[PDB]
């Protein structure tokens, strides 16, 4: 007669519970196979929470009873309404006697702020074609309203789902120098898609969205926290409107100097810290995501943690071996080629290398025998930075060379750098070679030399390989998921997950990070031209590319091979990021290849799925619409197509993310490790500066790379970005255990499970294999954990999440 129900819930606070009884908030169940006279299943009547239960976290439980008669079948769904002032966060549903489970986490609001009453399904998996009949009309209703009107300013409580170019960076409104490119949206600035805000244009140009105090995401990707200090995406918000101001007047009063002048200045950070001002600590203590990255006197001292690179030897970093190793083992170990040919080539017009085979150190191999036995490596930053070192070294305080290294592999496994080429613009409106040395000013050169690489680098690292690749890539297939593939779907099921935080960090980075005199434009090299310098990159994306066999192959690391585990042979046989990747790679391989034959048996049933075809169509042309023409794109046709399409999507949004990620502070809180910027080309001979460097190498290093106080900033954000939340969920986990009903998918995702602690087991017994140290650990000592599946929460330099999320 009476279903006895429990509803989880948690109030917004912990992110009287005697308010949510009485007539507060009402629950109508809907039959999953009894329905109308229009077909759709049948509604039950109001029923409102009758008792608190007497689990976890800041949750309360809640007793409810429905009628339900043998009229009204089985339910599959149902309708609530919120008729409290506030919003709640709402967890499940629970039907006893087999029991019936509905896995929501979703915020509720007052039913008058919807349009629509809230629906929420039970967690059974289904296709478009095998939905229950009653519920057909259900889900469909729920996409419409989920991919709304494309007009209005988006509000707070919207689940609107939609798509908009990256025009919100710029604030000419404020200030024509504050003016940014439109990116997106045409093919001189093409640019993956953002998540639609609808606040309409800046009163000095109509193409430009004017500033909003909230960068709307839809509601339930706006995840709150239990504690505080997990809304890590809060602290990038914090430190560019409330931070970095305060460092700055730090300066301008002469409380710290304004300048490092020595290497140990910068070891102070992390060491006895640096004194600062009283308001400027009163300021950031207050603060609960920026007071987890300093420690404090109270009063006037703040100090940073020491950055993993800096644990065993503070020098280490300066080594050839390390500067190598990094390449491969690194912040950003994915940009490093094969050089087939010397010397090396550019494909612009003019700019080939001057770089001589003669002056090479191959540790006794010729040129001929290196690129026979392909041993030979190039760092390549000549073609994307050429293009805009003239306007760059235009700009105050910056100065950049387009640069090439090359890299020879030893006999013993190790990288070995033998050559930097630093490159200025070759249009009269206005070019050198540098190798190896230990000792003199040779050595200080050389060193200077390794530090616009870097800069090189980490602008690259942050700009294409960390941001467009993974944060930008990402969100438009979130987006399209939302609007195209309902919460029944398999295939939403399968890459939801691997969405998690994403929109939300994205848009606290529209807001704060990548914005006009945002975090990144006033901390990195290339400035204003920081954004627009990937969209360049962009033009030369490609979405099957991202799959790592293939992005292996591509760059001339690996060759393929069948009679190999992962049909790859690393031409690197000890390249740590890439020998670890493919271990990921395969073990998500396996588990979409499991999962998908589940919910499809044939290539016409992926042909036949209205969703998954929707899906796919208005993902690549409307979220990588200035791609959308390009013939490498997947047509979602078959088994193997989805297969595909899903496998890569979980790499970019878990490991890939990782691997670029969580390496950022452990060897960029270094400054000297990873410069952000570089401020002056070389001295010449006869200059003042050119004696500095003779005399004093270590002040000349810092005079060259990124000032004290926006590395305060760039160190900051950093660490914020380098830290695990104590609630993320890792690869191989859901935050629910019955995020389906499917005893399949349920024991398939727990084989997922086993296998990836197999793989952990198997990275220790790489990272502690004597042999591997060279590459493993070098001489910082630092083994690659990069991509362990697990972690605690902090700095932990280890740990893959299921998404992008922070
Ligand atoms: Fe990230």
């Amino acid at each position: 007669h009476k279903i006895k129900g429990t509803v989880v819930l948690m109030p917004k606070n912990e992110l009287n519970l005697n308010a949510f009884l009485g007539r507060s908030v009402s629950l109508q169940l809907i039959s999953a196979t009894k329905a109308d006279a229009h077909g759709k299943g049948k509604v039950g009547k109001d029923t409102f929470l009758e008792g608190i239960n007497t689990l976890g976290a800041g949750e309360s439980a809640f007793n409810i009873h429905f009628e339900w008669d043998g009229s009204m079948g089985i339910p599959g769904a149902f309708y609530i309404k919120n008729y409290m002032q506030v919003e709640f966060f709402l967890k499940s549903l629970t039907l006893e006697a087999g029991t019936i489970r509905f896995v929501c986490n979703s915020w509720v609001y007052n039913t008058k702020l919807y349009k629509s009453v809230r629906i929420f399904f039970a967690n059974h998996t289904y296709v478009p074609s095998e939905t229950p009949a009653p519920l057909v009309s259900y889900r469909e209703e729920e996409l419409k309203s989920l991919r709304g009107n494309g007009t209005g300013e988006r509000k707070e409580y919207d689940r609107i789902y939609d798509y908009d170019v990256y025009n919100d960076l710029g604030n000419p409104d404020k200030s024509e120098k504050l003016a940014r490119p439109v990116l997106g949206g045409s093919s001189t600035f093409p640019y993956p898609r953002r998540g639609r805000t609808g606040r309409g244009p800046t009163v000095t140009d109509p193409n430009t969205e004017k500033q909003g105090e909230v960068f709307y995401v839809p509601r339930d990707e706006n995840l709150g926290h239990l504690k505080s200090k997990d809304a890590l995406e809060i602290g990038t918000k914090s430190l560019s409107q409330i931070v970095q101001p305060a460092f700055e007047s730090a300066f301008d009063l002469k409380s710290t100097p304004i300048e490092f002048h020595s290497f140990q200045d910068v070891h102070d950070l992390y060491e006895g810290g640096i004194k600062l001002p009283r308001d400027v600590i009163s300021t950031i203590i207050p603060l609960p995501v920026i007071k987890e990255l300093y420690r404090t006197d109270g009063q006037h001292i703040l100090k940073f943690p020491q950055p993993h690179v800096v644990q065993v030897s503070q020098s280490a970093w300066m080594t050839d071996e390390e500067f190598a190793r990094e390449m491969i083992a690194g912040v950003n170990p994915c940009v490093i080629r094969g050089l087939e040919e010397f010397p090396p080539k550019s494909n612009l017009d003019p700019q080939s290398s001057k770089i001589t085979a003669d002056s090479l150190d191959l540790d006794g191999y010729t040129m001929d025998e290196a690129l026979g036995s392909r041993r030979l490596f190039m760092l390549d930053y000549h073609d994307i930075f050429m293009p805009y070192v003239r306007q760059i070294n235009q700009l105050n305080s910056a100065k950049t060379y387009a640069t090439r290294t090359i890299l020879f592999l030893r006999e013993d496994g190790t990288l070995k750098p033998v050559a930097i080429e630093l490159s200025l613009p070759h249009s009269a409106g206005d070019s050198q070679v540098v190798l190896p040395a230990k000792e003199g000013v040779e050595s200080t050169i050389w060193l200077l030399a390794k530090a616009y690489v870097i800069v090189n680098d980490s602008c690259y690292h942050q700009l294409m390989s960390h941001w467009l690749n993974t944060h930008a890539a990402m969100e438009p297939f979130v987006i399209a998921t939302h609007r195209h593939l309902s919460v029944l779907h398999p295939i939403y099921k399968l890459l939801t997950p691997h969405y998690r935080n994403n929109m939300n960090i994205n848009a606290l980075a529209r807001q704060s990070l990548i914005n006009a005199n945002g975090i990144i434009e006033t901390t990195f090299l290339p400035s204003k031209y920081s954004v627009e310098m990937s969209s360049a990159v962009y033009k030369n994306w490609v979405f099957t590319d991202q799959a790592l066999p293939a992005d292996l192959i591509k760059r001339g690391v690996a060759i393929k091979d069948p009679s190999t585990p992962h049909g790859v042979r690393l031409l690197i046989e000890d390249y740590p990021y890439a020998a670890d990747g493919l271990e990921i790679w395969a073990a998500i391989k396996t588990w979409v290849q499991e999962y998908v034959p589940l919910y499809y048996a044939r290539d016409d049933d992926v042909k036949n799925d209205s969703e998954l075809q929707h899906w796919w169509k208005e993902a690549v042309e409307k979220g990588h619409g200035d791609l959308k023409d390009k013939p490498w794109w997947p047509k979602l046709q078959t088994l193997e197509d989805l297969v595909e399409v899903c496998l890569i999507i979980i790499w970019i949004a878990s490991a890939l993310h990782a691997a670029v990620n969580f390496g950022q502070y452990p060897y960029g809180g270094l400054i000297m490790n990873r410069p952000t910027a570089s401020r002056r080309l070389l001295p010449e001979k006869g200059t003042p500066e050119y004696e500095e460097m003779i005399n004093n190498h270590e002040k000349a290093y810092l005079r060259t790379i990124t000032s004290k106080l926006p590395t305060l900033i760039s160190l900051s954000v950093i660490e914020i970005l380098s830290r695990h939340a104590s609630d993320e969920v890792y690869l191989g986990q859901r935050d629910n255990p019955h995020w389906t009903s499917d005893s399949k998918a349920l024991q398939a995702f727990q084989k997922f499970g086993n296998k990836l602690k197999e793989i952990e087991e198997k990275l220790v017994r790489r990272n502690n294999d004597p042999s591997l140290q060279g590459n493993r650990l070098g001489p910082v000592q630092l083994p690659y954990t990069l991509l362990y599946p697990s972690s605690e929460e902090g700095l932990t330099f280890r740990g893959i999440p299921n998404s992008i999320s922070i």
